[PDB]
């Protein structure tokens, strides 16, 4: 249980951006369900807000997490697990951020080195988490999510479990991407309700166990 505060753009805070520039769910609670519409964007995914993130391709943005209050405990420690980051073209201001759209732009599972998960270093951080936009991405309005996946329960499926199964904890922001001489458009297509699946070992997860790798789900990062 965690949702975002706001956006900084190169360790400039945007200042509270939930139902401003952040589609802010209603509560802190996870999509377990591969087949909801709110994987992508979570329950109010498909209804507008007024502003953009204004940044530049190549900045420095971080999306700024948190539990109950801002600057707090951000997420129950228990909830191990990846951090990825998507991008898609903001199509028009009802999209709700499914279909074959996304592309992956940055990703952090598991640490064998350390045996650390991204939701460790989020943790540590203050709920700062970190990531660069292409400085080749064409200008112009763009969604971004970012995603906390917790394994706690991920041992079972939802399909066989609905009491249990990973917890996955999207956030979309609403972005106006100034250019920098770039003009690729990302094109991996990628579609959660289609592409994520019980069967993914990176979903069918145990977390009690010796592993020392995590195999993070859909594509690798975009690249050029
Ligand atoms: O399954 C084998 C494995 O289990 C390990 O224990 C797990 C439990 O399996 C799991 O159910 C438990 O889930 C907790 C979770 O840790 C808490 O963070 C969460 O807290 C919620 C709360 O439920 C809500 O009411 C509130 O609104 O939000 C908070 C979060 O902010 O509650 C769930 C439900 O119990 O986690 C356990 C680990 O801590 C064993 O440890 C292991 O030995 C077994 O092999
Ligand atoms: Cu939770």
């Amino acid at each position: 249980h965690t949702r975002m505060f706001s956006v900084w753009v190169n360790g400039v805070d945007q200042g509270d951006g939930q139902n401003v520039y952040i589609r802010t769910p209603p509560n802190t609670d996870p999509i377990k369900d591969l087949a909801s519409p709110a994987l992508a964007c979570n329950v109010k995914g498909g209804e507008p807000v007024p502003q953009f993130v204004s940044a530049s391709a190549g900045d420095k943005l971080t999306f700024e997490w948190y539990r109950v209050k801002r600057g707090d405990d951000i997420i129950d420690p228990s909830h191990s697990g990846p951090i990825t980051t998507w991008i898609a073209a903001f199509t028009s201001p009802t999209m709700d951020g499914t279909g074959p759209v996304w592309s992956k732009i940055h990703e952090e599972g598991y640490d064998a080195s350390t045996k650390s998960w991204a939701v460790d270093k989020l943790i540590a951080n203050k709920g700062m988490w970190d990531f660069t936009l292409p400085s080749q991405l064409k200008p112009g309005k763009y969604m971004l999510r970012q995603e906390i996946v917790a394994h706690h329960e991920s041992d079972a499926t939802f399909d066989k479990n609905p009491k249990r199964g990973a917890q996955f904890y999207p956030s979309c922001v609403q972005v106006d991407v100034k250019g920098v001489g770039g003009d690729a458009v990302p094109d991996q297509a990628f579609d959660f309700n289609k592409g994520y699946k019980y069967s993914d070992p990176g979903i069918a997860f145990d977390m009690y166990t010796d592993f020392d790798s995590y195999p993070i789900p859909g594509p690798p990062v975009w690249d050029a």
